[PDB]
């Protein structure tokens, strides 16, 4: 029937978590999506064959580590970690993304791909081959995208759907 995939869309605020999701979902591009608005949308999707049914957790709000976000949060099977190339703070946050992925699934090998979003953009200030490099030391696939153009949005949310399967071997 189908296959359901719990996703949650982590990273810095501005970066496009929410852009990435709706154009996902909806297939449209929000100029303007109200930065503190958390919530989940959920999307049927075949990906290789096989009908998903994706859970996808837009994440939002005040940057804290309260006992229910955990456990909001512990809920995805996989995450992307998202990062805009025009902003260097953003990439520098993911690390700190990653650890908290790492200590509410209390595991060392989490289902995960690296995003660099809104590469529609001249300002470019985080290269390609730095975030490689980034996503090679984790062993996570990377992948550009721009929820403006749609570039690159199916492919990074299948491949992190591709990542769980494999988890689950
Ligand atoms: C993201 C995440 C993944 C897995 C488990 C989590 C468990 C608890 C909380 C988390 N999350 C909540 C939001 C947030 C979080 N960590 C930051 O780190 C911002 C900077 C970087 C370095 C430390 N810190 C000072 N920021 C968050 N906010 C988001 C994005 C900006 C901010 C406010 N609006 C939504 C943490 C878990
Ligand atoms: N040029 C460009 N702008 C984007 C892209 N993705 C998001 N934005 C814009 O960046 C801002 C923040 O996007 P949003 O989805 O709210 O980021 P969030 O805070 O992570 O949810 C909004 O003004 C979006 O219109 C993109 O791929 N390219
Ligand atoms: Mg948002």
């Amino acid at each position: 029937g189908m296959t359901e995939y719990k996703l949650v869309v982590v990273g810095a605020d501005g970066v496009g978590k929410s852009a990435l999701t709706i154009q996902l979902i909806q297939n449209h591009f929000v100029d303007e999506y109200d930065p503190t608005i958390e919530d989940s949308y959920r999307k049927q999707v075949v990906i290789d064959g096989e009908t998903c049914l994706l859970d996808i957790l837009d994440t939002a709000g005040q940057e804290e580590y309260s006992a229910m976000r955990d456990q909001y949060m512990r809920t995805g099977e996989g995450f992307l970690c998202v990062f805009a190339i025009n902003n260097t703070k953003s990439f520098e946050d993911i690390h700190h993304y990653r650890e908290q992925i790492k200590r509410v699934k209390d595991s060392e090998d989490v289902p995960m791909v690296l995003v660099g979003n809104k590469c529609d953009l001249p300002s470019r200030t985080v290269d390609t081959k730095q975030a490689q490099d980034l996503a090679r030391s984790y062993g996570i696939p990377f992948i550009e995208t721009s929820a403006k153009t749609r570039q690159g949005v199916d492919d990074a949310f299948y491949t992190l759907v591709r990542e769980i399967r494999k988890h689950k071997e």
